[PDB]
Formats: C-alpha cells, structure tokens, sequence
C-alpha cells in the first residue's frame, strides 16, 4: 500500500552514487526516517497514492549561491543562505502560500518534482518531519510547525507558522521518461511555455503528472472525498438529465437515442419506449456487452448517428453533430472541485477525477443553448404564473400545489447545476411548442 524506503531511486536525472535507495536519499536531504511505525514511513509516495491525493499536488522546482524556489501556483521565492530574502521570511511565505492554496482541497501537500537535485537538498531549510500529528486547534492532520511556540497546525490554523510538516512528494523522472522536462511536457501541452524560471518548471512538472495519470482515461475504481456540494450538484444534474431527455423524446418522438459516453449502460429515462443505444471510449467490463467501444470525433463520425438524437451528457468531444443533446462543464468556473490540468483543460474531481479539454465555443456551432422549462404529464394534487411551467393546470388557469412545488424544486436543481459550471445545449430545431401540444 505504502512506497517502501528500500525501493531503488534512479539518480540519472541529478547533475553522488548510482545504485541508491530512498532511505539513503532522505538521509542525504538532511532528515532522520525513524517514523515508519507512526504513519509516515516515506517522504515519497507511490504513484497509486499520489493519484488519490491529486488535490494536494503542488509542483516544486529550484533554479553558497542564492536559490529561486518555484511552485505550480506561479509563485517564485529567492533565499540568501547567509532580489533575495532571509530564509526565516521565505519559509513563512511558503507555509502562507500552501495553506491558502490547499486549506479547502487536501489535508496534506504532495510536492510533484522533476528532480535536478538542488530542490531535494533545499527541503531541510523549510520542512520539518516526525510522527503523524493532529492539529493543536482542531482534529485535522498537522501540515505545519511553529518553531516559536512548538505547536502543530493544519492548513486552516497555520497563520504565522514557518515550517511545512510531513509533506509528501514524487520525482516524475522515476516513471522512466527520457529527454528533459520541457521536451516531455510540450508533447501534450502548449499553454505552459518556459520563462527560464522555477515556477514554469513547477507548473509544467505538475501539468505532465496530471497528463500521465488522468488525461489517459477515467479510473472508476478510485473515488475522492466530499469537499463541497458534490451530492446536491450530482443529484440536480441527474434530475435535469431525466427532465431534458424525456422532453426531447416527447417533443420530436426520435426513433432511437445514441447515448454516447455511457460506460455503465443505464437509461436516465428508464420507461422510455425508444431504441436506447449505449457507446463509450472505455466501457465498463461488467456491461461492455451492451456498450459499443467508440471514441467520437466529428472528423471520424460526421457520417454516422444519422437516425434519431445523440445524448452527450458530460461526453466532451471536438464538435457535437446537429442531432445532439449536451451537458458540458465550463472548465473556466472557479471551484474547489475544478483543478487546473493539461493544455488549458482542467481536472474536475467530483466523485471521480474527470480530465476535460478547455471549454471551446466552436464545439457548440451546430447547436443552441437549451432554455429553462419544467414539463409534467403526472396527476395534479403564493400562486405561480410562469410561461416555462409546461403542465395541464398552467394553461388551465392556476397551477396545482403539486406541480407548483415540483417547478420550484426543478428550478433550484437547474440553478444549482448552472452555478456548478455546467451548460445545456440542444439541436437548433428543439422547441417547447410541441410539449404544449401533448396536452391538446
Ligand atoms: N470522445 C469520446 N467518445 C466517446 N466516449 C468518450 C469520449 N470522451 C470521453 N468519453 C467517455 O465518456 C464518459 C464521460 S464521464 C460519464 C458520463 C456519463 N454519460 C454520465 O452521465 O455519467 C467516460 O466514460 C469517457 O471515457
Ligand atoms: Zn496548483
Ligand atoms: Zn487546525
Ligand atoms: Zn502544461
Ligand atoms: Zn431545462
Ligand atoms: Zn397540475
């Protein structure tokens, strides 16, 4: 489960032996590893584990000489060992930075590294380590230490603290790359250029870790803790998914529905009375028999899916065809669930980690925004006067207390979802006109 200290460390990347282990590395950074039996058996963590703690990822790079310390936050700090700053002021601003960045993301920090060596040596200057401690002021894990008061604090209660306590890290060069950082990074990303500074290294180093671990495909096995409104959000998206698809079907009576990017083969309108077809790039083994393996791009499938309507519910493709229903996460929304990722994309960590290409308007060229409405054919068990309440009773005169209340709940569900950063799009020929007809 944990990364053994006895695992060999490839030194090839370090400007001083060859046949080295983590134990011998850590000792050389200036740290005593006796805390194996206290929940901190290694400063470095397994890739497996790093992925579980992606919310904690902070890229770190370093350019007696002065030292420039860079981070994925685009912050650079210069330390005069004794432009530059005293080490006491630097190490305070580090803890300040990390706390600010991570207080609402993780219970720890993972330093993501392209190990040139000079940064691993620097760690002893701003990192203390020991047994796993809880915070003095709350029951949160301790991430910081104050030499002044000899107390330990989480990211929330770290104000004025100077040393980072029990940080985790990974050297990416230990994943069998060749060539320098920028060579490997620039393959997958052209949003992060070099300015020949540490922060740019830190940024790229994280950007590339994110690519290797997330861009590839969704790992449905790994799940992430609730840090926000996940449950409210995910519930509301499903309530909408149902309402929207049901309505599109009733309106235009599509013979078939191409549910693209459905790896679980589950109908969101179970009692449909429509040919329901499931597709996905990575169908789940358990249900793979009902799901066609397919990676949609317009270039490859503009001459397919001619019949009926395509459902792309958070299936984020180059360009959607004209006969589409789409829910798409606007990667530009600022959120604790929305982490920056590869090539202007972003890593949306909700229940699972979902890497998304950057939100581009050009994808929706063949579509229009899906306007808000509420539709119900169900029975009718502060009087609401809405043109967008498409029920029997609304055109009738006043609307029943049942539908009236369902509207106010669906509306909150819509507003919850839009606020969460999702956007709704539909075939340009869509209109509620036909849903009014379903009554007369
Ligand atoms: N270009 C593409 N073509 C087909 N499936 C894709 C795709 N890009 C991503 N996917 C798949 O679409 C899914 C997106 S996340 C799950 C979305 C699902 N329809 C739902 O409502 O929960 C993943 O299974 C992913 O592998
Ligand atoms: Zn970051
Ligand atoms: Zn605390
Ligand atoms: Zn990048
Ligand atoms: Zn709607
Ligand atoms: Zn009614």
């Amino acid at each position: 489960t944990h990364l053994s200290v006895d695992t060999k460390f490839k030194t090839e990347g370090l400007c001083i032996p060859k046949d080295m282990t983590y134990r011998r590395l850590i000792s050389m950074m200036g740290f005593k590893m006796n805390y194996q039996v206290n929940g901190y058996p290694n400063m470095f963590i397994t890739r497996e584990e790093a992925i579980r703690h992606v919310r904690a990822w902070i890229g770190f790079a370093v350019a007696n000489l002065p030292l420039q310390l860079g981070f994925s936050t685009g912050v650079n700090l210069v330390a005069v060992p004794t432009k530059g700053l005293p080490w006491n002021v630097v190490r305070i601003k580090i803890v300040q930075m990390l706390s600010d960045t991570l207080k609402n993301l993780s219970d720890r920090v993972v330093f993501v590294l392209w190990a040139h060596g000079f940064e691993l040596t620097s760690m002893k200057y701003f990192v203390k380590i020991g047994p796993e401690r809880t915070c003095c002021l709350c029951d949160r894990r301790a991430t910081c230490f104050s030499t002044a008061s000899d107390t330990y604090a989480c990211w929330h209660h770290s104000i004025g603290f100077d040393y980072v306590y029990n940080p985790f890290m990974i050297d990416v060069q230990q994943w069998g790359f060749t060539g320098n950082l920028q060579s490997n990074h620039d393959l997958y990303c052209q949003v992060h250029g070099n300015a020949h500074v540490a922060s740019c290294d830190a940024i790229m180093t994280r950007c590339l870790a994110v690519h290797e671990c997330f861009v590839k495909r969704v790992d449905w096995t790994i799940e992430y803790p609730i840090i926000g409104d996940e449950l409210k959000i995910n519930a509301a998206c499903r309530k909408v998914q149902h309402m929207v698809v049901k309505a599109a079907l009733l309106a235009d009576k599509f013979p078939v529905l191409h549910d693209i990017g459905n790896p679980k083969a589950i109908k969101c309108v179970p009692q449909a009375d429509v040919e329901w077809k499931f597709y996905d790039a990575q169908p789940c083994s358990d249900k793979a028999y009902k799901i066609e393996e397919l990676f949609y791009s317009y270039a490859t499938h503009s001459d397919k899916f001619t019949d009926g309507v395509c459902l792309f519910w958070n299936c984020n493709v180059d360009r959607y065809p004209a006969n589409s229903i789409v829910c798409r996460f606007d990667t530009r929304v600022l959120s604790n669930l929305n982490l920056p990722g590869c090539d202007g994309g972003s890593l949306y960590v909700n229940k699972h980690a979902f890497h998304t290409p950057a939100f581009d308007k050009s994808a929706f060229v063949n579509l229009k925004q899906l306007p808000f409405f509420y539709y119900s054919d169900s029975p009718c068990e502060v009087p609401l006067k809405s043109a967008t309440c498409i029920t029997r009773c609304n055109l009738g005169g006043a609307v029943c207390r049942h539908h009236a209340n369902e509207y106010r709940l669906y509306l909150d569900a819509y507003n919850m979802m839009i606020s969460a950063g999702f956007s709704l799009w539909v075939y340009k020929q869509f209109d509620t006109y036909n849903l009014w007809n379903t009554f007369t």
